[PDB]
């Protein structure tokens, strides 16, 4: 079953910086975790947005963070059996 061993927890931080948030599920058969911002998925871009897994962590990564990512941000990991959601915020300051 989809449970979280490590959820990602709140960050406020300046203009242009990288955020990282870190998900970390356990679960039979794989959880799917699926990143959300105020229940729109958060997808991967060339080089500004970026979605992995590695060493059992589950990623999200805003390498240059705008004033446009603050919000509530939300991970749902999921498979056959069930879905486990959880939320955070974050808060990309000005000058």
């Amino acid at each position: 079953f989809p449970k979280f061993e490590s959820k990602p927890q709140s960050q406020e931080v300046k203009e242009n910086q990288t955020v990282k948030f870190r998900c970390e599920v356990s679960g039979i058969p794989k959880p799917e975790v699926a990143w959300f911002l105020e229940g729109t998925p958060v997808r991967r871009q060339e080089g500004s947005i970026e979605v992995y897994e590695d060493a059992g962590s589950h990623y999200l990564c805003l390498l240059k963070a705008r004033t446009r990512d603050s919000g509530t941000y939300s991970c749902t990991a999921s498979n056959a059996q069930g879905q486990l959601s959880c939320s955070w915020t974050l808060q990309v300051e000005r000058l």
